[PDB]
């Protein structure tokens, strides 16, 4: 995720002349800008703008520690920081940026290469790290990407199989020689002159040397003079581009709690079910002996009350939570009830509440996966400032993308509110209590005007989900209950826009909020749309306490 894919006025990989044609089109103007990729430097940016009719480029450099700054001028926390700061004021440029020559209609940036290294980086990154394929690696790609980039930057290369931390040139000229001699071949080393190495390859069966120089700035160097952050890229890159090079690498002369958790460090990021063997017998029903109740109760709501359990599988016992419905049968509604729950015992994603199977006996129980975090609008309360908004656009984005799949799989979710969004940690939320079948602020008007529930009427809760979630808590539509809303609604009235909650986020749970359920939009455009808004914030620095922030 590039940080500055959501400014309008950034055009991507383009050259020089691309650029300044734009410029020309939109007037000419002193203070038009645009801000564009630079091609020969990772991460960094180049800012052209127009004064007296005259173009002028500049290279904005990536630093180390993730600021960003014209070379000599201040550093910024970011691109979107850069932009608004020169706008205000020029600080050694010859005006200041006014017009951002925005981006025709319907263009996007242009993908460079950079971009694929990056994407292409990250997915190995996290294929490697824990083994994830199918949609469960797509999956924590999407919700990941951010916090992988920075993984990926903190890898040490004396980590990397291909790096080779005492080798002289003859060294590792006789190791390179010693086994499969193929082309491409390679190996990085430590020079003598410190911050410097060398990337030995094969090619024709003879050991090429090519020397890897680093910056004041503290980067790294084909004497081609591409920059890159750290050595892996650098050689990733170069699997790619053999700008440079008598040939590109490809295979590597082989070597010899935690901070800030992820999704998928859980048991429960991916199905029980994934075992080939363990899903081979993935019976709906379950038998009561291989479940163990527990007599104390995780909490208690309106449907039933639950109790933490844990279930014994074919090779692997698994911690449950259990639910036990209030509510039989009455009628033979039981199977109905059945033909429900074989639906739902279908439904696998990384981000929904998974039913493990359900199970009668004192009472008809619904055994699901153990989302213990309690719910996300209670573990908000209060932790404004441990955190941070980005945090906050991480788990709503992680809900939109467990909607996008709900929706896909025509599985309307009608119980959807924080209340129904449970924490497994602090950067991974479930979506709960989806076929269930005051709480009436939630639902969008049609339901209660008409009983019309489909997905967009899921739409219309989301954004009253991401009301709780970016108010910390707070409970909406307070001062009200009932036909209170009802009324309040009709009239084109809606809740606020909870303080220090981007403009984008608003205007987003706002289009949730457009009475004909029609001009709504569909979960595939709102999690694309709370991807963007979410990616911007984290490509940035991080907020809050705890120990992840020392990090
Ligand atoms: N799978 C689970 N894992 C761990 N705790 C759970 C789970 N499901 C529910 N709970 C707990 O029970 C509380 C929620 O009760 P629940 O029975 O899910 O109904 P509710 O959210 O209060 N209201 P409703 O779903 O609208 O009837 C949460 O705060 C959780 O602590
Ligand atoms: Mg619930």
């Amino acid at each position: 995720p590039d940080p500055a894919a959501h400014l309008p006025f950034f055009y991507g990989s383009i050259s020089r002349a691309e650029a300044e044609e734009h410029l020309k089109l939109a007037g000419m103007a002193d203070g038009l800008f645009l801000l564009r990729q630079c091609l020969r430097s990772l991460g960094g940016y180049v800012l052209s703008l127009v004064h007296d009719v005259r173009f002028h480029h500049f290279p904005i450099e990536r630093q180390l520690n993730g600021t960003y700054a014209i070379a000599g001028g201040k550093a910024h926390c970011g691109p979107a920081e850069l932009c608004e700061f020169y706008s205000r004021d020029p600080d050694g440029l010859p005006c200041n940026l006014r017009k951002p020559c925005n981006r025709p209609s319907g263009l996007e940036p242009q993908p460079g290469v950079f971009d694929c290294l990056r994407d292409a980086m990250v997915r190995d990154y996290v294929r490697q790290t824990w083994k994830l394929e199918g949609e469960a690696l797509e999956q924590a790609i999407i919700s990941q990407a951010p916090q992988v980039e920075k993984l990926i930057a903190t890898t040490a290369h004396e980590r990397m199989p291909w790096y080779h931390s005492s080798l002289t040139r003859e060294e590792a000229e006789r190791k390179l020689y010693s086994g499969a001699q193929t082309d491409g071949k390679f190996l990085l080393r430590p020079r003598k002159e410190q911050g410097t190495y060398a990337l030995s390859l094969i090619y024709g069966k003879t050991v090429y040397h090519y020397l890897i120089s680093q910056d004041k700035a503290g980067k790294y160097c084909i004497p081609e003079g591409t920059k890159f952050d750290t050595l892996w890229q650098l050689v990733e890159y170069l699997k790619l581009k053999a700008d440079g090079l008598i040939y590109c690498l490809k295979e590597a002369c082989p070597n010899s709690d935690k901070p800030r958790p992820m999704p998928m460090d859980t048991s429960v990021y991916e199905s029980p079910y994934s075992d080939p063997e363990e899903l081979k017998d993935k019976k709906l029903f379950l038998k009561r002996d291989n479940l163990l109740i527990a007599d104390i109760e995780l909490g208690c709501g309106n449907f039933g009350s639950v109790r933490q359990g844990v279930y014994r599988m074919r090779k692997k016992q698994i911690d449950v939570a259990i639910k036990v419905l209030k509510q039989g049968t009455e009628k033979a509604d039981t199977e109905e009830m059945m033909r429900e729950a074989q639906i739902m015992h279908q439904l696998d994603n990384p981000y929904i509440v998974r039913l493990i199977g359900v199970c009668q006996a004192e009472a008809l129980m619904l055994v699901m996966e153990m989302a213990g975090g309690g719910p996300l609008h209670k573990f908000l309360v209060g932790k404004r400032e441990e955190i941070p908004v980005s945090n906050v656009a991480e788990l709503l984005h992680q809900v939109s993308m467990g909607m996008k799949y709900l929706e896909e799989k025509n599985f309307v979710h009608r119980n959807l509110a924080a209340r129904n969004v449970l924490l497994v940690n602090r950067h991974y939320a479930k979506i709960s209590d989806f076929g269930l079948s005051w709480p009436l602020k939630w639902y969008a008007p049609e339901c209660i005007n008409f009983r019309k529930f489909s997905s967009r009427s899921d739409v219309w809760s989301y954004g009253v989900t991401m009301w709780e979630a970016l108010s910390y808590g707070q409970k909406p539509y307070k001062k009200m209950k009932g036909p209170e809303v009802m009324a309040f609604i009709e009239q084109g009235k809606r809740m606020e826009c909870p303080p220090e909650c981007p403009p984008e986020l608003y205007a987003l749970m706002s289009d949730c909020w457009i009475y004909k359920w029609e001009d709504r939009p569909d979960f595939l455009t709102v999690e694309q749309r709370m991807r963007a808004c979410y990616y911007s914030l984290a490509s940035k620095v991080e907020g809050g306490s705890g120990l992840e922030v020392l990090f």
